[PDB]
């Protein structure tokens, strides 16, 4: 009959409730507890997002909806979902013993996050194989990359094409895209991390795609730590490229984001806007996939091709 399957979908995940926020940021953080005003500024900025709760379940329905379109597209293999996350409970190695106590002993994974790198992707990754080997019985067959499938691709680019579409003509004609991802130490091209050039092919195919002839590279969201962040950041990068060739609107792809969280919703839609108010020029960032079914079927696309099934 069918072939049963563990789905292994990992992401960062998010805090469940605002009473949440702590331990979350104290395990991004490397068990650093955020300060009492830091812990103050994070509930302000989910606030004024629009809450926790929302974005806590995007991953869930991604999860879900993946799982039934998998099953639904394809008849000789049946998934079963787990979740598997790296900051909040349900962990990836909670999710890897979940799937070998139901006796599952061959699944297949991948990453919200469309692009490879050494310390998210690859240590996900490693995680999870690390768990599998120590329960023995279950092996692992991971995705490193998505961001070339061309379903995913295309998502972006109809996206930046409708956003092209509804600007005025002297906003059209003056506008620049800005493709970014979260940025990552620099000291991971020691490794030589395919990371940045991942991001940059994104852009190229994404704006080629959209027909959009200027386009920019940037990241968002770095850390505080002595060590150098890829950059430049959009916000430096947005006034940059006005102080240079005043364009009048900034697109933002955030193609290194799947899901609405505060690195969207907040990194770019207050912080770059802050920018672009401050500019004078309009903002645009079109709609993360989150659980939208043409992204979902990118994504069983990308499962289907790494098991040879497509
Ligand atoms: C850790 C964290 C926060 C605060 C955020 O917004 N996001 C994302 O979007 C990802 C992928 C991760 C991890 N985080
Ligand atoms: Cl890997
Ligand atoms: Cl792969
Ligand atoms: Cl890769
Ligand atoms: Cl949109
Ligand atoms: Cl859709
Ligand atoms: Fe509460
Ligand atoms: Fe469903
Ligand atoms: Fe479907
Ligand atoms: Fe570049
Ligand atoms: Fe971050
Ligand atoms: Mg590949
Ligand atoms: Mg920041």
């Amino acid at each position: 009959s069918r072939k049963k399957m563990g789905l292994l979908v990992m992401a960062c995940g998010t805090p469940y409730k605002e009473e949440d926020i702590e331990r979350y940021y104290t395990h991004i953080r490397r068990g650093r507890k955020p300060e009492p005003e830091m812990l103050q500024d994070l509930k302000d900025r989910y606030e004024a997002i629009g809450g926790i709760s929302p974005l806590a379940q995007i991953t869930e329905q991604q999860a879900h909806n993946l799982e039934q379109h998998l099953n639904e597209i394809q008849d000789e293999i049946t998934f079963k979902a787990y979740i598997g996350l790296k900051h909040i409970e349900p962990f990836i190695e909670d999710a890897v013993a979940e799937m070998h106590k139901d006796g599952i002993t061959e699944a297949v994974s991948i990453v919200l996050a469309p692009h490879f790198s050494t310390f998210s992707v690859q240590s996900y990754n490693k995680r999870a194989k690390e768990e599998a080997e120590k329960l023995g019985g279950l092996t692992i067959t991971s995705v490193e990359s998505w961001y070339d499938e061309p379903k995913f691709v295309t998502y972006w680019v109809d996206r930046v094409k409708e956003t092209y579409a509804s600007m005025p003509e002297d906003e059209r004609e003056n506008a620049m895209l800005i493709v970014s991802a979260h940025s990552l130490p620099e000291k991971i091209k020691e490794f030589g991390d395919p990371y940045p050039d991942q991001l940059h092919e994104s852009a190229k195919l994404i704006a080629e795609g959209a027909g959009v002839s200027e386009y920019a590279v940037g990241w968002q969201s770095e850390g505080n730590t002595p060590d150098p962040w890829l950059g430049p950041d959009v916000q430096d990068l947005t006034r940059d490229l006005f102080e240079q060739k005043g364009y009048q609107a900034f697109v933002y792809v955030p193609v290194g984001f799947v899901a609405d969280h505060l690195e969207v919703l907040y990194d770019n839609d207050y912080e770059c806007k802050v920018v672009t108010d401050d500019i004078g020029a309009s903002y645009y960032r079109p709609e993360m996939p989150n659980a939208k079914p043409e992204f979902i079927d990118a994504l069983a696309t990308v499962v289907l091709k790494k098991l040879g099934r497509v």
